[PDB]
């Protein structure tokens, strides 16, 4: 129960969110500033996490025995105690993916779904029209993916590149795995995949290191996969402010999966022996 | 019981002996040719095998029903048919290693030998004039240890640096897995391992790529350890000779060592594809 906070503030950062929830709680911030902040930081990974579920409010807050409270449209989901993979299994009955790995469920709820493949030519039109609008999925720029929806006065961009956490945990151990230089240390990590797999064995490394469990990993589980560029006002309806968009949002996305798997290969490091 | 002699050829590569016991029989030699090919390869491995047997005939021959047969001194140890590992569980017992790895048994044994701390002059004074001698174990540069004995008219020096056939294999694998860039082939490996281990699941994409294999590899079980430098006639009784010899026994240690890491290491990467 100590641990709340920072695994939470763990848990955003898997989306490249830097929440701060233990370190404000620790200057006493009051429990309305906090509980802004939860949200704040939950609703950002929402939208780089890739679960598909931008028609639920997202909401988090303190609880008096020192929890978190995740929250879905005002229903409680999750308690961040319950760990990583428990709050993973909450979201799984809301989600949809397809065999891309994109949510099929809409952004909007109410409105127009136009496909994602359109003539810019057509775009443009429901770009600079005033009703809310949205687009389907298709690809984009780069080996992404992309759509775009509009509630009232903000667009929203989306652009992703999906990979399964287990995928992206791998490529982040690999990287840990390929630099150790010493050659005892080698040599034990050859032995414990043995029984344990690469993984396994760098996993085994960490705890047996630091002699304690070390905190689970929240990359277990989620992992950095989209993100959305908003624009507002006359942006909102010019269609090449949305094509400028396309490309910063994509830009991001690159950059944010750079730094938050070098920043779980770091993570990673935590304990092991080396030498 | 075909391709005996790929195996020795093989099992010889081990030790930087680059024996053709296949294009000898290609060409259709005779059983005595043959023998003297296998047992002088067999001896030249022992050199470098680290095995510290120099008290031991070795010999191999052709057996009647087209095998090869490993003997040490007049007593069979093993055939190659029965495979690289029943060679080593043979020698295994005829050993005697210290706590560094350096061999326990004089090369001589009835010959007296002197102290590895012996002063250069008083080496020399054996070294000149003027029978049988044998010297003990003593550190030299480079982590090293080094040796010598005259037996009639042929000086032998030893330089030599333990370590485990497991050991340098695990040193290759590691650069090997090391050296890999290719995503989908790293996360191939990391599943692959989860049963079968890292080892494995790089020999398991070498069948892949290779079709086939590079025989049980022998490093599994011999690795080069030493290095001896001979000398013979009047060159056996000169000291500035000797002194010369030791320099060349410790750069083709070296030398020997870098021709078959890369081997193993190429073997390592025979059948995986990095395009």
């Amino acid at each position: 129960t100590d641990g709340i906070y920072a695994a939470f503030d763990t848990l955003m950062s898997t989306a490249g969110v830097d929440s701060q929830i233990a370190a404000l709680a620790a200057s006493e911030a009051d429990a309305g500033t906090l509980d802004a902040a939860l949200t704040q930081s939950l609703q950002e990974a929402q939208g780089r996490w890739g679960l598909g579920l931008h028609h639920l409010r997202h909401e988090a807050r303190l609880t008096d025995d020192g929890d978190i409270e995740i929250l879905t449209d005002g229903r409680p989901s999750a308690r961040v105690s319950e760990g990583f993979g428990a709050l993973a299994q909450a979201y799984a009955p809301m989600q949809a993916l397809d065999e891309r790995g994109l949510s099929q469920w809409a952004a909007l709820g109410e409105g127009y779904r136009a496909p994602g493949d359109l003539p810019l030519a057509q775009l443009k039109v429901l770009i600079e029209h005033r009703r809310d609008f949205e687009t389907d999925w298709s690809a984009g720029r780069g080996e992404t993916f992309q759509r775009v929806w509009r509630k009232g006065d903000t667009l929203f961009v989306e652009v992703a590149r999906p990979a399964s956490a287990e995928a992206a945990l791998s490529d982040a151990a690999w990287d840990v795995i390929a630099s150790i230089k010493d050659r005892a240390f080698q040599r034990e990590l050859m032995r414990r995949s043995e029984k344990d797999g690469m993984l396994g064995a760098l996993l085994g490394a960490r705890h047996a290191g630091a002699k304690a469990n070390l905190a689970q990993l929240p990359e277990a589980h989620f992992t950095v996969q989209a993100f959305v560029q908003t624009l507002s006002g006359a942006a909102a309806r010019n269609a090449e402010e949305y094509r400028a968009a396309l490309k910063t949002a994509a830009a991001a996305l690159e950059e944010y999966q750079g730094v938050t798997t070098r920043q779980l290969s770091e993570v990673l490091r935590h304990g092991l022996r080396e030498s």
